[PDB]
């Protein structure tokens, strides 16, 4: 039912560095996640040019930002290409290996944590603000999956029996208690305007009722 | 034999802006092209994880920089995924439309030409230094092609009967007379160190004999 995996050694080391380093410029996590969503959307958009049937699972290409004060969660939803079971368990970790090692070498040489995206491992900056990250994903060629990690060197992958999402990725950030500023509408708008002004897909902020 | 196509209106406008604007920070073209090569290499590397036969056309994943003082050309060769005929004629132009329009709107609003890559149209910065650009490409699923443009609103595409390259893309920059500094070893090294220090593939500079 639920399978548990160890992160690649380099990724586990990067996650501990992120979780334990005193670093006040935490807002970069949102830019990194939106950039990842933009990449997934670019991929499905490109693939649909030669195979329009790839859009049968949904034609709208967008990003939704969903803060939830009551649950203390910030959700980033996109209708990109999504990820396969192989992506979640191995492919993405394999690809991230050289960038993770290079990033850690750069930090040692005095680089700033904000440079994380230049190494293709921006996702892990989510651990600056989140105690747990849950990722629900659906690729055309595979089942709907739930990936999850509270760091500590492991992650889980299971088939997701929850609401179907058609195609794409939903990243659910379970925020740390001192990081609730990222649930504020004005704060999210400020971050998006500063870092993500130039993304080629509509970014919609869902206002809480 | 040789087919001639018009650039999409927005791209033709961007090219004229690039060719006609007084802008001294021309070195960004090399960073933009190396970033494009890195993207192509990421794609083949990722695809090879689920289908290792995609590497039958070549296992080495790298970038070569080849200045040629005698021909006044700077060649950037990569062994990435390469491009199909559809990529050259339509797909890449289609995708670049929103980014090109957005980039031009940003320039109007005072943005710097160096921001070109943030709009996914970095390739066109090649026209800061080149009077003509020739692109030889080979994707696993297609024939070897030669794309070429001296701007002026048109480009050509033909099947290439020249040396086979296995898989990848070769960008040949026919430099403007006042832009020969980009053929100098020290100058290329300076640019690569400043802008491309963090690329996940070997970048080899070929020294002229
Ligand atoms: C296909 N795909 C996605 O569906 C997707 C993944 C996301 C992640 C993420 O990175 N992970 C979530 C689980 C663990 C790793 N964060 N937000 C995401 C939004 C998405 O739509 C995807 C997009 C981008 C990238 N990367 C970009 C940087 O360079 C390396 C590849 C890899 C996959
Ligand atoms: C698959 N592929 C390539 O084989 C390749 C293309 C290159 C270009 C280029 O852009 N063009 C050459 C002909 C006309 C347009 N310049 N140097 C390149 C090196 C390459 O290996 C490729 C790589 C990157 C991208 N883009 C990145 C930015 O975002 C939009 C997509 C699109 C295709």
């Amino acid at each position: 039912e639920v399978e548990t995996f160890a992160f690649q050694a380099e990724i586990a080391q990067l996650m501990s560095l992120i979780i334990n380093t005193f670093y006040s410029n935490k807002e970069i996590f949102l830019r990194e996640l939106i950039s990842n969503s933009s990449d997934a959307l670019d991929k499905i958009r490109y693939e649909s040019l030669t195979d329009p049937s790839k859009l049968d699972s949904g034609k709208e290409l967008h990003i939704n930002l969903i803060p939830n004060k009551q649950d203390r969660t910030l959700t980033i939803v996109d209708t990109g290409i999504g990820m396969t079971k192989a992506d979640l368990i191995n492919n993405l970790g394999t690809i991230a290996k050289s960038g993770t090692k290079a990033f850690m070498e750069a930090l040692q040489a005095g680089a700033d944590i904000s440079m994380i995206g230049q190494f293709g491992v921006g996702f892990y900056s989510a651990y600056l603000v989140a105690e747990k990250v849950t990722v629900i994903t659906k690729h055309n060629d595979d089942e709907q999956y739930a990936w999850e990690s509270s760091a500590g060197g492991s992650f889980t992958v299971r088939t997701d029996t929850g609401e179907p999402m058609g195609r794409g990725t939903k990243v659910i950030l379970h925020l740390k208690e001192d990081q609730t500023e990222y649930l504020e509408e004005r704060r999210i708008k400020e971050i998006v305007k500063k870092h993500s002004q130039f993304i080629g897909y509509p970014i919609t902020l869902f206002v809480e009722k």
